[PDB]
């Protein structure tokens, strides 16, 4: 199994069960998650949530108090095993029986301790449906 | 939006041999990982970085073959300079055999709206051949 595989897995599996250290601990000190690429509703700032410090309150604003949901459609493995893309389909329901959903691609990177310093996704509003 | 019209510009001039056309897309300090990581496409494993390494790398990689693009499937992100597709890369080589490869690849302008990454998530596995 290659590291960005690992690593990135490791993060689906942490996300979908409560698991903040988990998802934390996976997560190099210069870690930049960019869900999306670009000014949206979760990148405000349009360049990213960065460190474990602003990645910390990231997840207890939009994933700790929701059921998050990943599901995996498609692996494009790189000739590199520390960059791979995938299709996701993430789906988050929020307390309020509310579900907002969205199809992108998204590529992760591991540095060479196997920690994530790079998630990114491909998406925008456009494309999000709500349930 | 710039970004889409590089991207596109890029399989234009590609697929029909405009060499000038081509490089005259790319920024000076562009890098190309088709695919990323480690290739014959790219040796170090690091891309081929600086527009001088990579008109030579057109004419040892590109020149000499006949391309052919698929766009499949498109996926904007939430900023107009990056996006990521999925395409199908079709390379005729001299002596008329074929190889075929489904990746993802993104791509990323700087602020002039020219490419700066050049980014292919495939390796040997999923690559056919023919003839």
């Amino acid at each position: 199994v290659s590291p960005v595989v690992a690593a990135s897995q490791n993060s689906w599996r942490c996300v979908q069960s409560g698991d903040r250290e988990g998802w934390l601990a996976l997560m190099a000190d210069d870690i930049v998650v960019e869900d999306p690429i670009g000014e949206a509703v979760t990148n405000p700032d349009g360049t990213g949530v960065r460190g474990k410090a602003a990645l910390a309150a990231f997840y207890d604003t939009n994933i700790g108090p929701n059921r998050l949901r990943v599901t995996c459609e498609a692996t494009f493995p790189s000739s590199s095993p520390t960059e791979i893309a995938y299709i996701l389909v993430l789906e988050t329901t929020f307390p309020n029986g509310f579900v907002a959903t969205v199809r992108g691609v998204f590529t992760y990177r591991v540095d060479d301790a196997g920690l994530i310093t790079n998630l990114r996704g491909y998406w925008n509003m456009d494309a999000m449906t709500f349930t």
